[PDB]
């Protein structure tokens, strides 16, 4: 049963949504319309993602919501708009035009209920519900504001049950708005006691990663959506095909998450090819290995040589042979530059999924024959902290924008509150550091 429940909040968290469910179907063999052929066993392995119908319809155990119509509407009437149920996307009026206060209490409270009511609906439907999967930007006023008003419901009205994020990093060659910064602190310190492990995605790393291996000049958000979809099919994949290791949401936190403030993992992702250059010899077990630890590959613009790990998982596709991986895996604990923290247990987990890695027809991406996620938590993940606590500071000192906040239900002292946090934060990383 095991069943998983995704919630995509907000331009980005909708839009990456899109892309993951494109993937996952392709992956499992459903059509657009949520039509199987072949599958035979209840005992496929892709039903704590997707719920049956009678009609043997394979619908996606997700909830879709924006404050804002426009993005949604192209959901419904779409590739995929036979694939999700009509109550299945929900859609506000008004926007809280990259506000956090405005998505968090003025305008997030007219919706919060109908949300859940329909999280409800999803969750009857299920025999053995692990958790939740959260989609969203910390940028956009919905985004940040709404996910972390939902994260606060969902750890009341299901307090045993996990909270996984995949949060959408702000970047200037990729961005929306001046007061972005402001938003990701306080969906951080918001949000922060609510979730298990949370997966950042800096839109400087994505749009770096698109423009020197895709060869794609400028990035539309497709081109970066469909490489973000790729990352995250990598990470849920144990959840979908049932492996030996990530299997249960609280994995992901038993695994990778030995001090519960520091559940920010990094993910390094191997192979990048573009489809549209006439593909090459095949990389090795080893060079798709040697591949996790080159700075280029990273979710998040950090340097690990800086840093210390706490935890480290690597999640092979394809046709992987697993002597080959622990030949790969023996060579890192020689030619090391890998210093564990303190505490911690020093070893490197291992998953093998043999199914050949899956791409979208038309995509950016070639279909490989062997890929790797490596999923560590490292200290080095704290420059993408400090970078947006700068940011922060600059501005709060003339208390610039402030008034937008103040005016939309939100106290002033909150600013100060979700700061402090973020300098604890800091701080935890700078002791675990040393
Ligand atoms: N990777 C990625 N980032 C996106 C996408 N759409 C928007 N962003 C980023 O998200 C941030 C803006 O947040 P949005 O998701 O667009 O807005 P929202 O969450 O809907 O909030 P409001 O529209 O202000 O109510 C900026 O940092 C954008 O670069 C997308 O499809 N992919
Ligand atoms: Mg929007």
């Amino acid at each position: 049963m095991r069943e998983c429940i995704s919630i995509h909040v907000g331009q980005a968290g909708v839009q990456i949504g899109n892309a993951c469910w494109e993937l996952y179907c392709l992956e499992h063999g459903i059509q657009p319309d949520g039509q199987m052929p072949s599958d035979k066993t209840g005992d496929d392995s892709f039903n704590t993602f997707f719920s049956e119908t009678g009609a043997g319809k394979h619908v996606p155990r997700a909830v879709f919501v924006d404050l804002e119509p426009t993005v949604i509407d192209e959901v419904r009437t779409g590739t995929y708009r036979q694939l999700f149920h009509p109550e299945q996307l929900i859609t506000g009026k008004e926007d809280a035009a990259n506000n956090y206060a405005r998505g968090h209490y003025t305008i997030g409270k007219e919706i919060i209920d109908l949300v859940l009511d329909r999280i409800r609906k999803l969750a009857d439907q299920c025999t053995g519900l692990q958790g939740f999967l959260v989609f969203h930007s910390f940028g956009g006023g919905t985004g940040s504001g709404f996910t972390s008003l939902l994260m606060e419901r969902l750890s009341v009205d299901y307090g045993k049950k996990s909270k996984l994020e995949f949060s959408i990093y702000p970047a200037p060659q990729v961005s929306t708005a001046v007061v972005e910064p402001y938003n990701s602190i306080l969906t951080t310190h918001t949000t922060l006691e609510h979730s298990d492990c949370a997966f950042m995605v800096d839109n400087e790393a994505i749009y770096d990663i698109c423009r020197r291996n895709l060869d794609i000049e400028r990035p539309t958000y497709t081109n970066l959506n469909r490489l973000i979809s790729q990352i995250v099919s990598s990470i849920t994949a144990s959840l979908r095909f049932d492996g030996a290791l990530n299997v249960d949401l609280t994995e992901f936190q038993t695994n990778l998450v030995p001090y519960p403030r520091i559940h920010f993992p990094l993910a390094t992702y191997a192979p990048v090819i573009s489809a549209e250059k006439a593909y090459h010899e095949q990389l090795s077990v080893a060079e798709i290995t040697n591949a996790c630890f080159e700075p280029a590959n990273q979710m998040v613009k950090c340097d690990p040589r800086h840093g210390k790990y706490m935890a480290c998982c690597l999640l092979y596709r394809g046709d992987v042979v697993p002597k080959d991986v622990n030949a790969a895996i023996a060579t890192i604990k020689t030619k090391r530059s890998i210093q564990f923290v303190d505490w911690c247990p020093t070893g490197f987990k291992v998953g093998i999924n043999y199914q050949p890695p899956t791409v979208v027809p038309g995509g950016d991406l070639a279909k490989v024959q062997r890929a790797v996620c490596m999923l560590s938590n490292t200290t080095a993940i704290a420059e993408a902290w400090a970078r947006l606590d700068h940011k922060f500071d600059l501005m709060y000192a003339k208390r610039a924008f402030v008034h937008w906040y103040v005016g939309e239900g939100m106290e002033e002292g909150e600013f100060s509150e979700a700061r402090e946090d973020m300098a604890a934060l800091e701080k935890d990383y700078e002791e675990v550091g040393v």
